[PDB]
């Protein structure tokens, strides 16, 4: 079992062990495109780049990159695009992305502003009233309706096609509070959190791969879409116990690097999956 497995590690002390086994064992390819030198101001770290053979292609003919990379999980019947949370200057590459991938959801791990930094660039209208105008992309975002709760924000956005003018509705599902440092105490609010983007369809086939963020892509948001994954697993599956979540990171690593950035974020994972196993079931 996996909870039984938990507490052998923790018995040990041997998270730290086992999550550098994962590194290790850890795909590599090549990311050529991201490292063209076109590119160096459409990337927030110079050790975060999509792999070649999964990133999204932007659909224009000039420069179709973005940091983002598509990652398929054929068992689960489930995909999700994990992207570095925006740059000044590439806002609106990411909502021409959001658009050309049919996107339904845009999931955000953390905040604007992050012990005392920037962490990501405010891309979303704060006001129903300032509206966003992305003109390399031509593209104009409203902020609809918002909804402020403990811990987290959903708001409804409205994105137009100015070349077309065919609009459609985003919703941007905002955990706020993740903690400066570390992991969440308790997977509780961060479950409830993923159950909420279920709920509203954006993980659903009849959609575009929802949109993950934080800042680099690949620590929170590997958390938010492993666990989301290995719990569908365990409910599909004749015998759920066989779910063997560092297998499915390892599968999920092939199409983005980094996905888990510390052994606390891994504990953590494996903390949500067990956890929201047992609502989910019992």
């Amino acid at each position: 079992e996996m909870e039984k497995e938990f507490e052998q590690i923790d018995k040990s002390g041997s998270w730290a062990a086992i999550y550098q086994d994962i590194r290790h064992e850890a795909s590599d390819f090549p990311c050529r495109v991201a490292k063209l030198p076109k590119n160096k101001n459409r990337n927030r770290y110079r050790d975060v780049s999509p792999f070649d053979h999964s990133r999204i292609k932007l659909h224009q003919e000039d420069n179709d990159y973005i940091n983002a990379s598509l990652i398929k999980m054929e068992e689960a019947q489930r995909s999700y695009i994990l992207t570095q949370g925006p740059l000044p200057n590439t806002c609106g590459h990411f909502w021409e992305m959001v658009w050309e991938q049919k996107s339904r959801g845009v999931v955000m791990l953390n905040r604007v502003m992050e012990k005392g930094s920037l962490k990501c660039a405010q891309y979303w209208p704060q006001k129903e009233e300032k509206e966003m105008i992305f003109e390399d992309t031509n593209l104009k975002l409203t902020l609809i309706s918002e909804d402020i709760k403990s811990y987290y924000t959903v708001r409804q956005l409205e994105l137009e096609n100015l070349t077309t003018q065919e609009t459609r509705e985003i919703l941007h599902f905002h955990y706020t509070t993740w903690p400066d440092f570390g992991v969440p105490e308790s997977p509780a609010s961060f479950l409830n959190f993923l159950f909420k983007v279920r709920e509203s369809g954006s993980l659903s086939p009849e959609h575009g791969p929802v949109v993950v963020h934080c800042s680099a892509g690949i620590g929170r948001s590997g958390t938010f879409c492993l666990a989301d994954t290995c719990l569908l697993l365990m409910d599909k599956r004749k015998d759920p116990s066989s779910v063997d979540i560092k297998k499915v990171l390892l599968e999920m690593r092939k199409f983005r690097m980094g996905l888990i950035q510390t052994a606390d974020q891994l504990r953590f994972s494996y903390l949500a999956v067990i956890e929201g196993a047992k609502f989910i079931m019992g």
